[PDB]
């Protein structure tokens, strides 16, 4: 299962692309990966395209 997400940050943007099981692990790890990079943001889920956003 392939989650997206957009990070549009002020310093670090792109798109990555995880492999998981269900969302709530892609969550996790894209949660995890905006801490690492110093991204406080406001963040959405749209179900339909299995999209995270994240946005300082
Ligand atoms: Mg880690
Ligand atoms: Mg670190």
């Amino acid at each position: 299962m392939t989650y997206k997400l957009i990070l549009n940050g002020k310093t670090h943007k792109g798109v990555l692309t995880i492999e998981a099981v269900d969302a709530a692990t892609a969550e996790k790890h894209f949660k995890q990966h905006a801490n690492d990079l110093g991204v406080d943001g406001e963040w959405t889920y749209d179900d339909a395209t299995k999209t995270f956003t994240v946005t300082e």
